[PDB]
């Protein structure tokens, strides 16, 4: 058993003029393709470890278990995030959290803008569910730190703000294209995971 | 008493083909104008709280301190290691330091060049001074900590491995960069701030 | 600006059994004690950096600072937040808050319990006041990282998970700790931290 | 593959006055064993985890993992770098390296003493082998992150720092432990490990 690359549901060009094609395949064919690839090598050298009850080794590999192992879970929410179908508003149950735990939907987008924009150096902005809380809740996260693994939440939206992310198009701007990918926002899958959440 | 944008030494495309007029032009007038730019509200912000005793503020103040300054630090000094005039090798006890320390000058670049590529996310690799043993030392510094600040270290030569620093004409390739970088070197410069550790 | 360590509420045996006299006399007089003398003259070393321009010596006292000023912050908190005639149950709306956000006093001290227990290494547990979503939160910070500096929540209720202080008495049985600090608990205080935190 | 406590090579008491019983006993049979029981337990989560393929779960257990995988890697070594029978100077190519690196014996205690003193909230000073560089060095490492793990350098002699190391015994007083230490410096243990660095 082996994590495997996701094909992007969408055309490299599908998300433009918001976000470009060149950004998208490389986002998509090498960065993301570098992720899994990298998190293999890096799990198969930490199951040689375990078994040898290395344990230097096994915390030797953990910078990179965290950073690939996070950028294939960041990134494989990541293009379900994202659809040329997107933009709007949400509707329905999710509509009606973010409208009771942030406020407004504007509020709420102020509130992810913010918290990505805020983000110093290599990270992401997140929106997500606080299972034992049953709210709704913002986090940043650095570098590739998976949101549930590094803070229980359950991850319903991600912005990567790693500068591969954006400069292409948007080169220092970072806020010129916060705004932009709000037009591509896949609410139906947000909804989708937040539905997931609830029971 | 302010800190005040550097100028470059030479012109945006002076390093060509090596590191492209856009780039230079972006990461010396936006990034390093931002850095120089929050670093002086931030020590305004941090003049005010002291003299409050606001110790929540000052420490609130740290990230931003720690990001703008080091980031003010670090591309002052980056401009100097760089030069249309550079590239080779250094000469004199630099170079004598370098052979004694690392075994070779390949071998050091072997080992710069690792540190650089092996910074996940953002941030530097280094070559120092290391006053109290007397010797070179090279370390990598995560986002924009600076060297002399967090290791005691006396910067020599750094190169920049965030993505705004390559990623224009590299792409997700940052060996193709740590490559083409060692041809515009200023060595001169490398040996005057090593020269001015010894005495 | 000059700090200064306060003055105890109460002797350092009025907590006795429940955190014995040795502790909080250790704790007051030697641990706060060096926090504020090391927050001053690390203060006073930033006050020459800042007038000097000297970035590389504010961040190199940062480490210093957050640790000695954090220390400072938390601990002056702490003592007002434990009390001989403390113990028990919050009224009123603190309670109502209680019950609402955590599903009843017992889980939140189950809550409060586990993110104390669970930092790794030195650390302190928080119940913070969340201005921007208008209800309570629970979260656990690192060494002397203090709540409202690094979190932005207001801190109602702090628990030490630092070794010293519960040592001496349950050495490394950190839940017997928890279990009896909620004897002392000064609701009191916490009440009037709650409510400053509302209009 | 199931790790296990490792016997002391000496009884709880022979390492009086310097580091006394009590400390001993608890260090050893109850922090230790929980590195062991902890280190375990993680482990088997672990390996569940990568059949399964879950790298979310892979992520949140590495602080568990760093800290009593480290934890137990630290205290197994800091067991052997003392004994009854230790205290003194070393001798032969240790002490040669100690002097050429370090400008004295006395010196070397000195650095080693100040990274240890220095380490603010929970962490280790060591004495490591840099094997690129064939030479000594000092470092700190927070919490129980282990040396050679998180830096490469081979392990030679480890103070611990935590407060339950010494703080039944000297309290607040860290300077006094770090001096009584060096009076059970298990030199031989050192020298074993220094001379397995090289060819
Ligand atoms: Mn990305
Ligand atoms: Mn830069
Ligand atoms: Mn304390
Ligand atoms: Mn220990």
């Amino acid at each position: 058993m082996k994590h495997s690359l996701p094909d992007l549901p969408y055309d490299y060009g599908a998300l433009e003029p918001h976000i470009n094609a060149q950004i998208m395949q490389l986002h998509h064919s090498k960065h993301h393709a570098a992720y899994v690839n990298n998190l293999n090598v890096t799990e198969e050298k930490y199951q040689e470890a375990l078994a040898k009850g290395d344990v230097t080794a096994q915390i030797a590999l953990q910078p990179a278990l965290k950073f690939n192992g996070g950028g294939h879970i960041n990134h494989s929410i990541f293009w379900t995030n994202l659809s040329p179908n997107g933009g709007g508003e949400p509707k329905g149950e999710l509509l009606e959290a973010i409208k009771r735990d942030f406020g407004s939907f504007d509020k709420f987008k102020e509130k992810l803008t913010a918290a990505s924009v805020g983000v110093q150096g290599s990270g992401w902005g997140w929106l997500g569910f606080n299972k034992e809380r049953g709210h709704l809740q913002i986090a940043a996260c650095p570098n590739q730190d998976p949101l549930q693994g590094t803070t229980g939440l359950i991850p319903l939206l991600g912005i990567d703000v790693f500068e591969h992310a954006y400069y292409l198009q948007y080169k220092n701007v970072r806020p010129d294209y916060l705004k932009a990918i709000w037009n591509v926002i896949n609410w139906e899958n947000v909804t989708e995971r937040y539905m997931a959440c609830k029971k």
